[PDB]
């Protein structure tokens, strides 16, 4: 047995997120740093308008894939990590899931550094002293802390700061077109002096932005509510009014955070609206520096932890059941995280990450494929709980999925700027024949699957 209290599925009594509460749960967590950074860059090919739609379209493809990816996770309660064990092995589901803990450890890393230069700022704003490392750490233990307490404390961290992002912003945008006399429209189209990159490539930048949050949201939305007594359309609509509220939330915030970066870029040359503003206006006061500091730190605390910690902490706890348990693995995961020291290889390693993000298509793609497809949402937890049952095929690993992905990466790079989509509609479409063919040798449906109640 696999099982223990933490990785163990969610009752319907333990339930606390509704649509409203998710949205808010995005919202916030769209709000940080590296969209500045992602829109910015984004005005050397395109205007600011486009790159808006280019978010906009962006957003939605995510939301289209969270739709699919999330209706397991709602109405079972279940892990990513333990969801996975379904096509690939009980054991051949770490191998992607390495891949993906690794990714969302990266970006773990990443934002406690943008997190620390920010205390550090505000700390240096008032005392000179400039020690980042010490700093690093630190929150990278705060983070862990206020993780501790889960989904309790992120849901509350992300109402309340909510608004105040929004406002925070909304009168960034106002203090920029001000101080530099100049209307809204007008900067809409001051972009894109040095044409090249596909319109297709642009959207696929801000899809593949959340390419490992909406692979792996199960590890958030397994705590939205569910009415167990719904129905096939009852539980559609469900689903839908949840991806309509995931929908909510991360558009209006990416769009007025986006606009931001690449307003910043278009005014000043500089992403970074700390720079843009500074310039614009001719310098600002050590308070409202510090404010903006804070901002970054409220913006990097509302999307950093829910996004990038809860899934590593999840994946040692439900594979190393009796070895972790959530909060012990959460400190394991911001301390690997930590010591890949990412801030100093995100410059270099930025198109081979971006390569690794569009390879998790086909992972999506077998997911949605196995669970609504080959399986029609007939699934059994007893069995992904156990080292030897219905999804453990070739003693632990599924190498026929293993295969659907390898093939449908292949195919994914006939399509270079595609990518990712290709190969999730590859792996999605050959996952069926392959699963067609494993269930001639191993069973696709277990007796044990009527206890699945039991686990709610
Ligand atoms: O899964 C994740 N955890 C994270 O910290 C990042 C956040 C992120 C980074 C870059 C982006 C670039 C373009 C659009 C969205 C983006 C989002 N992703
Ligand atoms: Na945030």
């Amino acid at each position: 047995s696999l099982l223990n209290p933490s990785n163990a599925p969610t009752r319907y009594a333990e339930r606390s997120v509704g649509p409203f509460s998710l949205a808010a749960i995005w919202f916030a967590m769209a709000i940080q740093v590296a969209i500045f950074i992602a829109a910015g860059q984004m005005t050397s090919s395109f205007q600011v308008w486009q790159v808006i739609v280019a978010i906009a379209a962006g957003c939605t493809i995510a939301v289209i894939l969270l739709f699919f990816t999330q209706s397991a996770a709602i109405r079972w309660g279940i892990n990513f990590t333990v969801a996975a064990r379904m096509p690939f092995g009980i054991r051949g589901s770490l191998i992607p899931i390495t891949l993906k803990a690794l990714l969302s450890l990266f970006w773990f890393g990443f934002q406690t550094w943008l997190g620390a230069l920010a205390l550090d700022e505000i700390t240096r704003l008032l005392t000179g002293f400039t020690n980042l490392p010490l700093w690093i750490v630190i929150f990278g233990a705060i983070q862990v802390v206020t993780t501790f307490y889960g989904i309790t404390f992120i849901r509350w961290m992300n109402v309340f700061a909510s608004p105040v992002l929004l406002a925070m912003g909304v009168y960034m945008v106002y203090l920029m077109l001000d101080g530099a006399d100049v209307s809204l429209g007008e900067v809409m189209s001051m972009g894109g002096e040095n044409p090249g990159m596909p319109f297709s490539t642009a959207i696929m930048i801000f899809v593949g932005g959340w390419i490992a949050v909406v692979v792996s949201i199960h590890d958030i939305v397994k705590e939205c509510k569910v009415d167990p007594n719904a129905s096939r359309e009852g539980q559609t609509k469900a689903d839908a009014r949840y991806a309509t509220a995931q929908w909510l939330g991360m558009v209006p915030a990416s769009i007025i955070f986006g606009f931001i970066g690449a307003a910043s870029m278009v005014l000043v040359g500089e992403w970074n609206p700390v720079i843009a503003i500074t310039e614009v206006v001719g310098g600002v006061s050590i308070p409202m520096a510090i404010l903006f500091q804070v901002f970054v730190l409220l913006a990097t605390w509302s999307t950093n932890p829910a996004a990038n910690l809860l899934s590593p902490a999840y994946t040692l706890c439900s594979t190393f059941p009796r070895v972790f348990t959530f909060k012990t693995g959460v400190i394991v995961s911001a301390v690997v995280g930590l010591l890949m020291m990412p801030w100093q290889f995100a410059g270099v390693l930025n198109t081979f990450l971006n390569l690794l993000a569009s390879a998790l298509g086909p992972l999506a793609g077998i997911m949605i494929s196995d669970y609504f497809l080959v399986r029609r949402r007939r699934i059994s937890l007893h069995d992904l709980y156990r080292t030897k049952g219905i999804y453990t095929y070739w003693r632990g690993v599924n190498w026929v999925a293993l295969a659907v992905y390898a093939v449908a990466l292949a195919v994914s790079f006939l399509t270079p700027d595609l990518m990712f989509v290709t190969g999730l509609i590859a792996a999605l479409l050959l996952h069926i024949p392959a699963m067609r063919w494993v269930a001639k040798t191993f069973p696709l449906f277990s007796e044990a699957e009527s206890r699945n109640e039991d686990y709610l």
